[PDB]
């Protein structure tokens, strides 16, 4: 179904991620940060973890791309596999990218699906590279669909008490998904 | 709107889950049923807000939930962020796991820890009587697990097949078990 | 007066004609422009060129007011034009208000190939200040290409060469140009 | 982008590329040019324009490096051309010089369509201390008319019969004079 998470005062899903929900991904200074996760890890033994959240700043230091490995998955056991996926509103920076590489390269037993609301800088060429690296380090990579807000609205935002998508949520989505897969292919 | 759920269980009823699947069995020393739910939520005055909640569980693991936690979920923190976290146990942790607890606390300032338990975990141990009251000292809040809990627990970590379509049936020696257990925890305590 | 190797319009416009706009670092530049001031009493001067480099530690809207057009004499009105692969960034775009602000007698026309960082809400806030400054801002139509490109790229031979379109010259334009209207405006 | 009802290049020549100085601070000017400047290191700079006045003050050669080329980067390496109707007056030539003299990245280039005076002894003088500052002077060529018309004339070439004796004639005087 869906569980409370995020406390917010925007009420409607349209305002909410089209301001509350964006993550600045500058290449200079330090502008704010958001990200919604999910881990689950499986081990061959009866070993389970799952876990869900989210993570926000008004002037971070570092990108949500850095603060997650830093501070929320610090470190991997072996004996499991893990299987995150992160909500962001946009594709990560050429410099994120070369981090998640790194990162994904020295956890083998870490997969990371990033599904975004819509592209970064898509039409620069430095850009278009580190998004191809990042496809070649098997990190998996897709634009969100209506079903996507849907969940993360409903899962990760907390309520008290039905979703409504906007102008051009779904003409957003296929654009996107377009451009996505020219460069990836 | 009442919870989502991450754990999955062919358990229908509340009861059975929180009977079996959500108990903590040691069968040998490194052998032991573990199972916790928690909750994150780190402030860092700045905008910089944080928060999670998931859970942990093995039939084979060589250390307790207690330790797993803060060796995997938590092993770093933001000495910037103020931690506040929330444990749903079965049972209090042990002498071992206690001092463990105790000696992460003193470590990190900037990390709060709050354990609901179901129930007392060998409260007539003097030995165990003087871990809790050392984990108080240590500044970490105990609690046992009200009726209310469980139903948070259940419609906030277990997934629900059907959806929003299911409320929470509670077993009958519900209340009695923590008002039981209520009047133990404060003795010791205070 | 531009000397390259390329012969291709489609290469040179998407290889050797672009001008970096990030933040941050000392990237490449490229600016083609055109210059016309008009005197009430007989004065007339119309220059036009271009400036290009390699590793600039200014930007291309920069070089320009220090070292091409460095100051205006007020008898005059000048008419300046420019041609350059994407639009300017935050900063640049505050460089150039304030030089129109304190030079009445300037009036400026951008053509850019395409928008750069569009979608960022810190560059449409800075398209608008700078149409408010009285900045006229277009995007490229192919007839502006293939102006750039026969008049301002030096022909490999005196009367031997000619234009060619390339696949998207048309829907790239009508993509960015409703884009650009949409925030101005 | 240059634009003149003028469709024969004889007559765009003849008057409206023409210099001349009606009254001391009134007087007719025109000037094409072209500016290369490299300064070493992927930094290149290229560009050409003109300059007309009816009623200008000064002459067009001081025109130019008072608002068109008033500040150089001492980086850059810059080498100017100019295509004018007639070669620079004794003051004139001395700007010229002190400007030369001044910035040493500078390199200037003189193509005039014929001698203004060369008959003056004073105007002898200027021409070779023209070329002492390091300046070069030549005589505009046939080709040299066709250049300017086809890329500084916004047209829609045509010589004229003495194109080529002009060129000729003016260029044994400025020889002789120079060295
Ligand atoms: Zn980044
Ligand atoms: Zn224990
Ligand atoms: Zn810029
Ligand atoms: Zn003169």
């Amino acid at each position: 179904s869906g569980g409370g998470m995020i406390v917010t005062g925007e009420r409607l899903p349209a305002n909410f991620f089209k301001f509350q929900f964006r993550n600045v991904e500058y290449s200079s200074g330090r502008n704010k940060t958001f990200l919604c996760y999910v881990v689950e890890a499986q081990g061959k033994g009866g070993q389970v973890q799952a876990s869900r959240g989210y993570l926000e700043d008004e002037h971070a230091a570092a990108h949500a791309e850095e603060a997650f490995f830093n501070t929320i998955l610090p470190a991997f056991d072996p004996a499991l596999r893990y299987n995150v996926t992160w909500y962001v509103s946009s594709s990560p920076c050429a410099a994120c990218a070369d981090r998640i590489i790194k990162t994904l390269s020295k956890t083998k037993n870490l997969r990371l699906l990033i599904l975004v609301g819509r592209l970064f800088m898509w039409e620069e060429p430095e850009i278009q590279a580190a998004l191809k690296k990042l496809k070649e380090a098997g990190c998996k990579l897709r634009i969100m669909k209506p079903q996507d807000f849907e969940y993360v609205w409903q899962n990760f935002v907390e309520q008290e008490e039905a979703f409504q998508p906007w102008e051009d949520i779904q003409e957003n989505f296929l654009y996107y998904e377009e451009k996505l897969a020219d460069i990836l292919k």
